[PDB]
């Protein structure tokens, strides 16, 4: 439930990977508890973008972002950027307290970069620190290479599912590569 | 030796936490092997600041960086950051390839923050990703908290031994958190 030590999961797509001039177009928000069972799912929000930014992203995401119907979601949306904010962090506040869940998912320090500048108020909730399940990937490939293979390959159309495998991707290191 | 997947640790001490106005005051490497086995010891680097800067540094850090020793080498310092920079990326070039490792080290997230604006070149030798010892601890802290209490409490004077106690506490997270 909304006390103790539960998590915040979330991920993002950008237009390019270089904050101070690249913009955040989506970003999902996951709750769960401590042991990995999802508690809540936030709102999923296209953040409204110029069509000049979003003619001019940076390509391939050009290519992968038309190909996942994002890019038109943005130009059909009228969700600001402080919109979002304001409904994340709302949505985070009732289900653990301001400064004690980590930043979780895959690759996240380079979110909290876009969250850092774009979202203040959304990052202020969260303790200093990540949850990055990418980190424990390579103690794995470095360690105990084996488990790597128990690991499912991919699929991720929406963040959502981005999210989710990337929980279910823990709870396989939890059972075959953590003492308990 | 210099093959493989040997490992850059660093560590690093700021006038603040914001990067878009703080900058770099000292910077520390360390590199390991897989396994934990420090390798090589690269520069420490004070790197020269204004006297304005570093006198209205943001306080507590003019407490603690006085204290330490470290301000008036900055002073004392004709190390620009570009120096820094050309001989940190020399160093880790000898001991693994551009791309293969990652930035080891304590709430690394924040570091690499300062990497990417003040030294780019040296950021473009690490794989894109971190490896977080903080991470570690809180899925202890949250799954077998119990083995946190063989973590050693502190001291942490010079950059390297916050890098060298961030590899000892690895070791402990090695041998009584992870399966093998
Ligand atoms: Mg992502
Ligand atoms: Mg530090």
């Amino acid at each position: 439930a909304g006390n103790d030590s539960n998590l915040i999961w979330l991920d993002l797509e950008m237009t390019g990977l270089e904050p101070v001039e690249d913009v955040i177009l989506e970003i999902a928000i996951i709750i769960t508890d401590s042991e990995l069972n999802i508690l809540a799912q936030g709102p999923i929000f296209a953040i409204s973008q110029t069509d000049d930014v979003l003619d001019n992203m940076n390509p391939w995401c050009i290519e992968h972002h038309g190909k996942s119907g994002l890019t038109q979601r943005c130009r059909d949306s009228e969700v600001s950027l402080a919109h979002a904010t304001k409904e994340s962090l709302a949505f985070v506040q009732e289900w653990v307290p301001q400064g004690k869940s980590p930043m979780c998912g895959n690759s996240i320090g380079q979110d909290r970069r876009f969250i850092n500048k774009y979202m203040p108020d959304f990052e202020d909730h969260f303790h200093y620190r990540n949850l990055d399940v990418s980190t424990i990937k390579e103690l794995a490939k470095r360690w105990k290479p084996e488990v790597l293979e128990s690991v499912v390959k991919t699929g991720a159309h929406l963040a959502l599912d981005d999210i989710k495998e990337s929980i279910a991707e823990l709870k396989v290191y939890r059972e075959l590569f953590f003492k308990l």
